[PDB]
């Protein structure tokens, strides 16, 4: 494993904000975009194994990891529209280029998957885990989590997340099977220290779950790229995850309707990337290599 950060973090102005990032290397991105509460060093033991691959790109979404906060920031704030809004800008100031290989994970999937599909042609493959791949309902929501994800959802949600950063200290570490390090909890709290308003972008998130019908512009989203990506010859890996957590049950079913698609199992439940990193990237990798033959 490893607790030190992949590459080191690079800053660009987006909509008067500032976004952090890593960069590195030549050639086609392979894009790896995190979810919450996480941040690009969630790719931190991944990235390794596609060296020389292509140009090595994690954004820290609006708000997370190294990124700015959005002030004034409120219940409002941090919607699934806007982290679109700011990531779509930041992908378009990287010039990424037309053979893009998505390499994705919870939020940073259903931006993935919509951005994908909006771009389609500049997408040369699309690596998924733990991935929001369609709408759901309250029955395929984790047994185990589904009462706390419900109380995020109610008035009840600001004191858990924003008093005591239940997402980053008590979500994050019960979906990794393996014990995180004093350095690597720092990484992850790090972005939350504060408490309040910095945590935010983890609150806003499980509200824009796409359950139950709601939030409605999320679902339509997300029908959006699950009715397209059932479709797409585009080249698929799906990394399922075992017990896994979010894809399995019904979502799982589907996403193995998807054509084009290879998959492998790893350990993990939600956060796998700390549980099976070398088995994550070393897949991750030969995908690339079939699509990138010399
Ligand atoms: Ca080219
Ligand atoms: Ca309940
Ligand atoms: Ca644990
Ligand atoms: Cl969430």
């Amino acid at each position: 494993l490893g607790a030190k950060p992949f590459g080191e973090k690079k800053f660009i102005e987006i909509k008067g904000r500032r976004m952090a990032y890593i960069d590195e290397g030549t050639g086609d991105p392979i894009l790896f975009q995190h979810g919450n509460p996480t941040s690009s060093y969630l790719w931190r033991n991944i990235m390794p194994h596609c060296a020389g691959l292509g140009r090595l790109i994690a954004c820290d979404l609006i708000g997370m990891g190294d990124s700015d906060k959005l002030d004034p920031s409120g219940p409002e704030r941090y919607a699934y529209a806007e982290h679109r809004d700011y990531l779509d800008a930041l992908w378009e100031a990287l010039d990424l280029g037309d053979r893009v290989v998505l390499v994705v994970h919870d939020w940073g999937s259903a931006l993935g998957f919509d951005w994908a599909r909006r771009h389609r042609e500049r997408v040369q493959g699309i690596a998924y885990m733990e991935a929001i791949a369609m709408p759901i309902e309250w029955a395929d929501f984790p047994e185990q989590d589904r009462d706390l994800f419900q109380a995020f959802r109610s008035q009840a949600g600001e004191e858990l997340v924003l008093q005591d950063n239940v997402f980053v200290e008590q979500v994050l570490p019960g979906l990794i099977l393996r014990p995180l390090s004093e350095a690597e909890m720092a990484a992850y709290r790090e972005p939350f220290l504060a408490a309040g308003e910095a945590r935010r972008p983890t609150l806003s998130w499980p509200r824009q779950i796409p359950i139950a019908g709601t939030p409605a512009d999320v679902v339509a989203i997300a029908r959006d790229y699950a009715g397209w990506l059932s479709e797409s010859p585009i080249p698929k890996l799906f990394i399922n995850a075992e017990p896994g957590a979010l894809t399995t049950g019904r979502m799982r079913d589907f996403c193995r309707t998807w054509p084009n698609q290879t998959e492998i199992t790893v350990a993990g439940a939600h956060f796998i990337q700390e549980d099976s990193p070398d088995e994550i990237g070393a897949a991750i990798a030969a995908f690339v290599r079939r699509l990138r033959p010399a």
